[PDB]
């Protein structure tokens, strides 16, 4: 059956027919919906072959050469390579297609209007932690681009039958240290406690600030991970200040410009890429609301509210909501002042809406995770709140994977 | 671990398993291929009734700790006999009270369920005219409103009968503002209520022309055309909205009623279907201040308020929507507080729902919850529910949606 999808602000209706191309089951069953869960409980030739035929068919269709000679000779190659090695390799152009399709298909991403514009670095000729680091520095410098950020992915070597994975231990290329203190509390970023402690275990000298940029633990197959410190001039950071509130700057708050995920797995045509770091630019709510205001992140709300002299003693003064708004404004202002790319949650979701329309004409649907797509302040003040969404798994995909340790 | 969904809170790092979902005897709209949890409305008796009935009666006896008893098996026999010979059956009084509370308890879209055990149940199963429905409704509103100190209540009209037509309240709520369609194509009042306004008029209501005219009730007794009834203005408590520091906000003439009372839902118990059974609580302040006032397709006042606040409305990145919504929300709380009318802010409320989650975990092993509806429409991740995973599934008794009577 094809689901009927309504926008409640406008009374408009479409049908999702794309969802019929899902070959992978999600977590819901008719007895119970599990769609607000972050993770899956879950976490041979014939089947690799079919995902591979499917994907190649996807690529030749994409360049409008379906059923051509080049298409059939390419299905033959793949057939022949699997048949004798139990695996195959992608052509650079195909990889480029798969990476953009994997972004296109990511249901938790509100930035997909950008999906066609992705700089793809091929790093499948990497054989050491050393090389990885080199590739990673070039990715950072390219993506950062003096504040004029540009989407990029760098694809390290695929997983292989015999052997350890290429991995980046860090969850992001830039992350702040979180230091567990004696009295139970955390200095710095509570989300990075464990990865901070792993870096110390492998011989990093720690700092003691709240914004110490972490080193990278890079691991080549079956080897101990290796520590690399990023050169400080490569990690663009943005000092936080407020348009009108003068003391805010005094707070010493800052955030880094580049959001680059480095622990997710990229799957294309049955092949898996355990190290394939990707980056775009931040939506300000990610920093203003979640990273600074989550109670299990930097948890700055009370501090800000007090500074604003708000009545902290009760929920009904709405001091939480008042402070959160200024912290998001301070993030937008500061990024705009330091000429670094940022998108607010209204502009972002408005363009997500455009993307839904585009996909509806292009593909007959768009898989989307409503809980992730709707922003964390002002949900119903943005258009996506009012938009129904069908969520499902298409391939190429980005997946989660276990932590290497 | 156990083969029941694992459920995680990402703020505290705590885990539970929902086993309650095992008791669900009704499929929702999702399947392994695609999740449909975000649709408001997905999709659209004989031997079926009996087993729905048996199930309910079994729940009733458990709740009183008499499962397996003689009174329990006799009740079962009594229900079987009745359906054997009439196609239907009837609930004992305390069975209705249990079921009505259990239906509120089961409703995945209600954040207010810490309150589920406290519900005044008005048995109106004797009611036999639209005039009488009106008396009952008025009694409900008086009781529920209690001069500002609101009280949860439900009034249950007679059940669907096979061969006879339904009791039906046409209004979606007991209290609703009119929406008048203009010549320029805009709406004055509440655009949500454009259809029910035009039906009131067709049935001979003489209409007003304000932004906040209280609609009359269109009430339908079995097999009769519906009849029109005007609520006496002294029974509809309203709160004029002001802001604690922005002195001009009172000048906008915004107002809202005290009593949220849903009147178009179907209460199903044991297979029996109560098509008219309006229930009411008190508001969480975001329903008024954020949805009713700021939705683009409702009163849509965000721009007006931001202009008064002298915000830059020509650019998204000034967060003018965000600042104005906050203030409108503070104004809803401030004004209900001053007027001594019960209201709860979205912080207080979501907290009490986390408590309710923990109570239900112990009592029943889980709690059906609709995340998109539980999370408030401003300040989501500032409330603890945002960080709580939730399992959604259908349990009976239940409030269900039903097709509009026209
Ligand atoms: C163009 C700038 C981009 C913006 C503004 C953007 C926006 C976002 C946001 C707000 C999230 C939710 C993040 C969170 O709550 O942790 C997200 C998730 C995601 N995005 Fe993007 N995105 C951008 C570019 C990209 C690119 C280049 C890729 C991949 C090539 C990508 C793939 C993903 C994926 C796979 C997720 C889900 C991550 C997860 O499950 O943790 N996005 N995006
Ligand atoms: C005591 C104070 C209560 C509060 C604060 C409250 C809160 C809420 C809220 C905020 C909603 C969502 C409203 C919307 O977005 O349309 C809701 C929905 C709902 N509540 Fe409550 N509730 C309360 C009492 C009740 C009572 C007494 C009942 C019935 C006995 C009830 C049953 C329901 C049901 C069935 C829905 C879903 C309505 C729909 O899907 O259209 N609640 N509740
Ligand atoms: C590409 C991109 C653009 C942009 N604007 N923002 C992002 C940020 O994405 C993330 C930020 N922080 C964390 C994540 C990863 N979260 C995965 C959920 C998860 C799974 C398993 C364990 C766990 F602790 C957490 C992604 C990424
Ligand atoms: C009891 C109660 C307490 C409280 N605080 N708030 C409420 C508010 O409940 C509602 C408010 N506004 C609208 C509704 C009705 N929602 C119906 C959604 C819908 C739309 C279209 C078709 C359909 F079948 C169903 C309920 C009810
Ligand atoms: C439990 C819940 O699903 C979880 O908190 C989700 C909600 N929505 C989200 N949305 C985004 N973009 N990112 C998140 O981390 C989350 N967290
Ligand atoms: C499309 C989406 O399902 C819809 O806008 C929902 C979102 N969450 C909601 N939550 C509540 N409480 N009330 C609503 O009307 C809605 N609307
Ligand atoms: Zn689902």
């Amino acid at each position: 059956k094809f689901p009927r999808v309504k926008n409640w602000e406008l009374g408009s209706i479409t049908y999702d027919t794309l969802c019929a191309q899902s070959q992978q089951d999600g977590p819901c069953t008719p007895r119970r919906c599990l769609g607000s869960l972050v993770l899956p409980r879950k976490l041979p030739a014939e089947q690799l072959l079919s995902q591979a035929r499917d994907f190649i068919n996807q690529y030749y269709s994409s360049i409008k050469r379906s059923g051509s000679q080049a298409h059939e000779e390419r299905l033959q190659e793949v057939e022949a390579e699997v048949a004798s090695t139990g695996t195959y390799h992608l052509r650079e152009s195909e990889l480029v297609f798969g990476a953009k399709q994997a972004w296109r298909n990511a249901p938790r991403c509100v930035g997909r209007i950008q999906w066609g514009k992705l700089q793809v670095f091929d790093a499948r000729d990497c054989s050491s932690a050393q090389e990885m680091f080199t590739y990673i520095c070039n990715h950072i410098k390219y993506a950062t681009n003096r504040g004029n950020l540009r989407s990029a992915i760098t694809v390290f070597p695929q997983r292989a039958p015999g052997r350890g994975d290429f991995r980046i231990w860090n969850s992001q290329l830039v992350r702040y240290a979180g230091y567990r203190q004696q009295d139970g509390s955390v200095r710095g970023d509570p989300a990075n406690v464990e990865i901070t402690e792993l870096c110390i275990q492998h011989g990093w000298t720690p700092g003691n600030g709240r914004f110490d940029v972490l080193p990278l633990l890079l691991q080549a197959p079956d080897e101990a991970p290796e520590l690399f410190v990023l050169p400080p001039e490569l990690v663009l950071e943005v000092p936080l200040e407020h348009p009108t509130l003068e003391w805010f700057a005094a707070l010493g708050l800052r955030w880094y410009a580049l959001p680059a995920v480095s622990n997710m797995l990229l799957e294309i045509g049955g092949l898996e890429f355990s190290a394939a770091p990707f980056s775009g630019w931040y939506m300000s709510t990610e920093i203003g609301t979640r990273n600074l205001c989550d109670p299990h992140r930097y948890n700055i709300l009370e501090d800000v509210a007090v500074c604003m002299d708000l009545d902290t003693r009760t929920t009904s003064s709405l001091w939480k909501d008042k402070a959160a708004v200024e912290i998001n404004l301070a993030v937008l202002h500061s990024f705009q002042l330091a000429k670094v790319t940022i998108v607010d949650h209204h502009a972002a979701t408005v363009s997500f809406m455009k993307h839904l329309d585009n996909e509806q004409k292009a593909r007959g649907g768009c898989p989307a995770d409503w809980a992730w797509i709707v922003p964390p302040i002002s949900g119903s003040l943005t258009p996506v709140f009012h938009q129904e969404m069908v969520n499902y798994i298409l391939s190429p995909a980005f997946r989660y994977q276990p932590d290497p340790w």
